[PDB]
């Protein structure tokens, strides 16, 4: 029942693309990224660092938006939202609406949008230059339901679409990755990578 945002990779004029830390697959890992699967595996509500890389610095007022969509064709028109349990668990920080799957952690300038026409959720933050001893800016995301949550994602895979935007919201660049929110990301990444090898 909602229009489907593009997931097509688009570096644009600034050469925009994502990067991910190399956190490994130990049983204790809270978030780990598989380049072979283009897939982030993370625990519920834990910090997911996502790097922003550009070839040239975009203008002041540039922002970065995150939105989830279902990966599969039969589900892509459905808004990705938190499940009936988690939307009612009183865990909002006062900024993120309790229905939103994706939050930004530790940024008081995060804004949360309920799109008036598509009803899709997204979270957008201003782009700032890298910290003093760093080559890239990093955003910390949290995912607020498990992939398995009944009445929400319900075991359906999702993509996160990251869009670099100007101050009006016009597209400057786009990238994306699949997400699985699960209890043991390290084990699940190993299993899915071993499966891909077979
Ligand atoms: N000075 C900068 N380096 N990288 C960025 C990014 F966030 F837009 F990617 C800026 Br703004
Ligand atoms: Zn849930």
């Amino acid at each position: 029942s909602s229009s489907v945002p593009s997931q097509k990779t688009y570096q644009g004029s600034y050469g925009f693309r994502l990067g991910f830390l190399h956190s490994g697959t130990a049983k204790s890992v809270t978030c780990t990224y598989s380049p072979a699967l283009n897939k982030l595996f993370c625990q519920l509500a834990k910090t997911c660092p996502v790097q922003l890389w550009v070839d040239s610095t975009p203008p002041p007022g540039t922002r970065v938006r995150a939105m989830a969509i279902y990966k599969q064709s039969q589900h892509m028109t459905e808004v990705v939202r938190r499940c009936p349990h988690h939307e009612r668990c009183s865990d909002s920080d006062g900024l993120a609406p309790p229905q939103h799957l994706i939050r930004v952690e530790g940024n008081l300038r995060a804004e949360y949008l309920d799109d008036r026409n598509t009803f899709r959720h997204s979270v957008v933050v201003p782009c700032e230059p890298p910290e003093v001893g760093s080559d890239c800016t990093t955003i910390h995301y949290n995912y607020m339901c498990y992939s398995s949550c009944m009445g929400g994602m319900n075991r359906r895979p999702i993509l996160t679409i990251i869009t670099l935007e100007d101050s009006s919201g016009n597209l400057l660049g786009r990238d994306s990755f699949e997400v699985r929110v699960c209890a043991c990301p390290g084990r699940d990444r190993r299993t899915e990578e071993e499966n891909l090898r077979k």
